[PDB]
């Protein structure tokens, strides 16, 4: 399948040639391509893996697209902006407009160095405004992610850092679009168990408690963790092992979720089935501590940052801070100072 389609100088649908690989997945491809039939123009094109899950996903992600797209013409709200779609050797083959690094391959390439703060609060603010954008329009994103977030332009200016004895690159402009539609789901259509990636998946998920919008922004609060430290806090492959780290880092679970989830195979009466001496327990209290323990400074923009990341990450869906709420938090106050 893959492998045989997609190498330079290919010319697909008669007009895309393609010049260079942007990315790789499970999913299948992305390639950059010549479009002939627009004055020459470079797009990007997802070569979708003829396998029944990726391909109902991108059937998805074309739907979504075409709505959010229509519904937001100038782009005012950040999504990707899908030019076509079209078949090669029968697989699906979407087409959108030519974006930058993804902002994890922006972390990989400057070797898992975090992002300074000036850069996270209007990378936050931007991807608080583009999933609200969604959460309006009956839409759950559900797989929110660094690999999903695509910076705009990653020109970058590079030097010596001697303070943690790194070289250090940096954006010259940080903004970003939101990518990968194919979870996308909006309230009225069936929603599945298993939604998003281990390291970004909310407790009420998890515990199969039924998930919306709130889903996402646990997820954005995770992300916001690693673009500030460059790591996850939930260095897992495991959900038993995940639910205790988030006791270690933010508290004991709500005892009302405890009591209604039928995921009793966590739990032993009303407490995790935790031993705190095997081989997963000592990994979990060497590797995790308190939220606030984590913060590199005191300042008052830090102490900003971890009060809004501490509400995203709040327990209860329904208490959980919306997006609308988050766009407002004093975090923002200095994007909003006067020109
Ligand atoms: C590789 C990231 N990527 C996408 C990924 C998925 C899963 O859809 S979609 C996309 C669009 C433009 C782009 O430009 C560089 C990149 C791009």
């Amino acid at each position: 399948s893959m492998h045989l389609i997609c190498q330079s100088g290919d010319v697909l649908s008669a007009r895309y040639e393609i010049v260079d690989t942007l990315g790789e997945g499970a999913f299948g491809k992305v390639v950059e391509c010549i479009d002939h039939k627009a004055g020459g123009r470079h797009v990007a094109v997802k070569i979708v893996k003829n396998v029944d899950r990726y391909c109902e996903a991108a059937r998805s992600e074309i739907q979504v697209l075409e709505h959010l797209n229509t519904t937001d013409p100038n782009s005012t709200f950040r999504c990707v902006q899908m030019l076509e779609w079209f078949e090669h050797h029968g697989h699906i083959c979407i087409v959108f407009e030519l974006l930058g690094l993804s902002t994890y391959d922006f972390i990989k390439e400057n070797g898992f160095l975090p992002f300074r703060l000036d850069h996270i609060r209007k990378m936050a603010y931007q991807i608080c405004k583009s999933v609200n954008f969604l959460h309006s329009n009956k839409l759950t994103h559900t797989d929110l992610k660094p690999e999903n977030i695509l910076f705009v332009q990653s020109d970058y200016t590079e030097a010596y850092n001697p303070k943690i004895k790194r070289d250090e690159r940096t954006l010259i402009n940080p903004d970003i679009k939101v990518a990968d539609f194919g979870s996308a789901t909006y309230d009225d259509e069936h929603h599945s168990t298993l939604v998003s990636t281990r390291h970004y998946r909310a407790p009420e998920v998890i515990l199969a408690l039924g998930w919306s919008q709130p889903c996402d922004v646990w997820s954005i609060g995770c992300i916001l963790i690693e673009y500030y430290l460059g790591f996850t806090v939930f260095p897992t492959h495991d959900s038993k092992e995940h639910l205790a780290m988030m006791e270690r880092i933010l508290g004991p679970l709500p005892k009302h979720m405890i009591q209604k989830t039928r995921k009793r195979k966590y739990f032993h009466h009303d407490r995790l089935d935790w031993d705190e001496h095997s081989s997963a327990g000592r990994y979990v209290s060497r590797a995790c501590k308190p939220l606030k323990e984590f913060m590199l400074s005191q300042d008052v923009e830090h102490e900003r940052l971890f009060d809004l990341i501490q509400k995203m990450l709040e327990y209860d869906p329904a208490k959980r801070i919306t997006l609308r709420e988050a766009l407002k938090h004093p975090f923002f106050d200095l994007l909003k100072k006067s020109i």
